[PDB]
RNA sequence: CAUGGUUGUCGUCAGCUCGUGUCGUGAGAUGUUGGGUUAAGUCCCGCAACGAGCGCAACCCUUAAGCUUAGUUGCCAUCAUU
């Protein structure tokens, strides 16, 4: 990426100085407006040690999961994971999705048991308040658990779009030690991210680019 | 007041719990709370919970309306008769 793109995508604006994090200071170049301004030549560094990171990763055939349930990313995740083949979390991060896999591995193999019901036409033979009620857990898996449906083992890396809002995801990630990619904003914590990209994360166009840039990388590999 | 079996009672009240995960030094907690909703821990939505079980409900019996089958010991409209 060029600081004339991150310029155009927004990257550069920040939260305002009263909600900031005093570790991120580094990133920070300047404040206007009441709002810290992000240092693109930091983040354009950044952004090449993460997209090697994925590279690399995507070389091995690590899988990555991409979490951005916040509105502006939940779009981006969805078909930047769709380009690169990657498991994608857009909705909700349930409790416990990768440390209580076992659980939700037998809650990601209800969803194909069902499909298989439909198939086999059974649905037309269940009692039609029977039917209805499959169809509503059906939709409630897709929801939450339809991106990560195809995987079956625990993601080599993490994209996360906002690690403040995604606290969840990162607890889980430190805990199973998963190498976590993530778009830091002035207010979020940056020590717990192992790879870290400053950047807004409450711009759709500052998220789009970075996620694809991170898709690349997943591509190339 | 050594017991099995059987029973009353709170109360047919909507509870009571567990596995895995997570949190807590720990006893614990979460789930099961919250916003609505229901007869209902009923259901929905949200939510470090994700699920599951015993309860709830439903399946059963009886009662309130038809159809088809059958018609005696039941019934008698169509007629004779008593
Ligand atoms: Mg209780
Ligand atoms: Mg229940
Ligand atoms: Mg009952």
């Amino acid at each position: 990426i060029s600081m004339k793109q991150l310029l155009e995508a927004g990257v550069h604006f920040g939260h305002q100085t009263r909600r900031w994090n005093p570790k991120m200071k580094k990133y920070i170049f300047t404040e206007r407006n009441g709002i810290y301004i992000i240092d693109l030549q930091k983040t354009v560094k950044k952004v090449d040690e993460a997209y090697n990171f994925l590279k690399q990763v995507s070389e091995d055939g690590g899988q990555v999961l991409f979490v951005g349930t916040k509105k502006q990313a939940q779009e981006s995740v969805k078909s930047e994971a769709e380009r690169a083949g990657q498991f994608y979390i857009n909705q909700r991060w349930l409790g416990g999705l990768l440390t209580n896999y076992k659980t939700i591995s037998k809650r990601i193999k209800r969803i194909s048991e069902i499909e298989k019901m439909e198939e086999d036409g059974l649905f037309e033979v269940l009692p039609k308040k029977e039917v209805v009620e499959l169809k509503k857990e059906y939709d409630r898996l897709i929801k939450f658990l339809g991106g990560i449906r195809d995987m079956k083992s625990m993601p080599q890396a993490l994209f996360v779009v906002d690690p403040r809002k995604e606290r969840n995801a990162i607890a889980e990630a430190r805990k199973l030690n998963i190498p976590i990619v993530g778009i830091v904003d002035t207010n979020c914590d940056p020590d717990e991210i192992d790879y870290v990209i400053p950047a807004n994360d409450d711009a759709i166009r500052a998220v789009k680019l970075l996620t694809a840039k991170m898709a690349d990388a997943i591509l190339e590999g």
